[PDB]
């Protein structure tokens, strides 16, 4: 389940505060996503329990070809790269949101976040 571990590192932040530009610039560095700069990346907030449940029908439905869409809404934060360079320093524009999320599941655990819905 290293893929679920990587999911949480890439797409989960339990308790953030700001969710402003500087939030994104800091957490993208912290989570190892700045070499090269990841062009768009979204963090889900709240409890892990609710995210995992997307993999059951408790809180998910099948979606498109190989994915799952959550029933509940989540507080999210999307960091979008700007400036023109794909290499550090990575400056990010933050967009906070609240909506359901699409993920791919393996062995009942999320292992991919679909970024298209946040683009």
């Amino acid at each position: 389940n290293s893929r679920y571990t990587h999911f949480l590192t890439q797409h989960y932040d339990a308790k953030p505060q700001g969710r402003d530009d500087r939030y994104c610039e800091s957490i993208m560095r912290r989570r190892g996503l700045t070499s090269p700069c990841k062009d768009i990346n979204t963090f889900i907030h709240g409890n892990k329990r609710s995210i995992e449940a997307i993999c059951e029908n408790k809180n998910g439905n099948p979606h498109r070809e190989n994915l799952r869409i959550s029933k509940s809404s989540f507080q999210v934060t999307t960091c979008k790269l700007h400036g023109g360079s794909p290499w550090p320093p990575c400056q990010y524009r933050a967009t906070a949101g609240f909506r359901n999320v699409v993920v791919a599941c393996e062995n009942g655990l999320p292992v991919h976040l679909d970024q298209s819905i946040f683009r």
